[PDB]
């Protein structure tokens, strides 16, 4: 016992976290989120993303010797969210400037000429209340597409369309 | 002025289901949840659960004569929700008597020699976090295992096995 | 068993109930039988009982959310009885160890320091041959006080007085 | 270590309660509390407080065969809060849906007509804060009357009249 909700988001357990070394906390209420891509492989299977999610918590920690897997959550073309550092720790997803005052998600895969799957994009505003529900994310919250905030090509053309049409979008 | 959620359910249209044909409403808000399993095959892709929730639907309307799927919603191995007729329409999904007056959640495949994947209990678990939300169902409502209200095996006997720890288990 | 029996009862319909909505069955017959006191105003018509019941229900319905008023019964101090749930289903009056096994009927009236009228008392050991005579109750059945089964002071220092007194009395 | 936090409890052994035989546990942190009385004579000294204390553990464990006083904490009119259950182990106060989710603190007394002290009110409050500071509470976590969830006149008018103006009340 530990999660009895929210938005069915895969607690670190199901799909094999190792465990956080982040000491960083955030400051809940947060006002941004950004939205990213992994630019890595997708998947379409909760087999495919659960190891493909294993897989980049892992090169973020072999590799680049994180803490932990960059992104606060992250969500698969199967379409489920896949829990990453959660509401409470800060991320390091969007550089130094947001990292702290943002919340990051990451779609899993590259979208500069595929869109992810509505369930996909029906994960993720789900995520949105319930993360207002908790207090994270202010009822009153901005979105922020990764290239609003760094100079990248995340998350790719096709996905950085479709949030431009979201409600709680703003450049 | 309060509430803004809930879930993330599979559309009818995103099933490719047919269009339901059935009228009666139920008085919200609903306070009985009868559990169930489709006694048919299981699906772990998103994909081959849009396919299960549509021969479920299909046997039920070309053979049985009915106006929808039975169920209120469904739950594949994804990991998902999937919408038949919500929360306003009644169901056929538990005989005469308990129809009228309850929400019935059905899973899919045979559960007496398979327990279901984890994430589907969390995932329909979190369905009935939305009746609740949108003053579909009653804040305490009840859940009640199909055994418990026909005289059946089902929702199979792993399965039901499962249900008996809820918070909102009565029987 | 061919020609029966009892019969002092005002019906719900009579005393203008609302719909129970419960579903829960007793098994008969019933071997316990548990007296309690609704801790309010005392009525001495029909008519005013009619509301009393009224107000029962509606503080059981209305504000706690319940299926019926908890009671299987209630004595009106008009020397009649009121179909609360009645003989074939689980009342809401004495914790999840005796509701499954017992009738609970409850006073209307508030008995610290008041007698209910003879007429009352009358009426109630006559409900409990009419339960008999149904099988509704084993022919030996025991009757327990509110305080006995739960902490509460119901039925009322006067009334538990009373009650330990009778020949179906026990301990 | 070495953070203050909490105290001022009277400990069991203090009070001389019996050894408590419950096994059944609470899930931190709790979200809910709800405020009885216990109906009887007050106190207002440590020496007859822990006298209290004692009795109404009794009637409930030598008189109805409770593994332990019904309540997690009860408060005297000494000031003081007299160590129940505790924060840990679910307890019997609210009726089986209480129970799990819920933490039952008893004002040792009668407020029908008697308001409690301000240092009665005061240990209560400050045994709320502390739940909160060990994470035993939610730190919004609702409180609510015993009248809210179980038909009953306690906690007695004049003391839910108080507990209503509590900033963590809700109806
Ligand atoms: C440990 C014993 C406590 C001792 C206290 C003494 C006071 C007793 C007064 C009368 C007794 C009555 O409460 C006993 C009873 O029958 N309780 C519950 C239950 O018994 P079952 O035998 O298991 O069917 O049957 C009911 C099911 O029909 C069940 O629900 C009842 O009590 C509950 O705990 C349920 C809640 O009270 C339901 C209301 C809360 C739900 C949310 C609405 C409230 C508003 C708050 C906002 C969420
Ligand atoms: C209101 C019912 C109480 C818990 C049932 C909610 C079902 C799970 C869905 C969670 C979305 C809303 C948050 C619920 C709170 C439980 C989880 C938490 O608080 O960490």
């Amino acid at each position: 016992e530990d999660p009895p909700a929210c938005g069915s988001i895969v607690p670190r357990r199901e799909w094999r976290a190792l465990a956080s070394e982040c000491r960083e906390r955030l400051t809940r209420p947060v006002r941004y989120v950004v939205v990213s891509h992994t630019a890595g492989s997708h998947c379409d299977t909760p087999a495919s993303c659960a190891q493909q999610a294993q897989n980049v918590q892992s090169y973020h920690v072999r590799n680049l010797g994180w803490c932990d897997v960059g992104y606060n959550f992250l969500i698969g073309e199967d379409g489920l969210v896949y829990e990453g550092r959660g509401w409470n720790i800060k991320g390091a997803h969007a550089g130094p400037t947001w990292n702290p005052i943002s919340i990051g998600i990451s779609f899993m895969g590259n979208y500069m000429n595929r869109v992810p799957p509505p369930r996909a994009l029906r994960a993720a505003q789900n995520l949105l209340a319930c993360g207002v529900a908790l207090g994270a994310l202010r009822s009153n919250y901005e979105v922020k597409g990764h290239r609003d905030v760094q100079p990248t090509l995340s998350p790719g053309d096709r996905l950085y369309e479709i949030i431009q049409t979201w409600s709680h979008y703003r450049a």
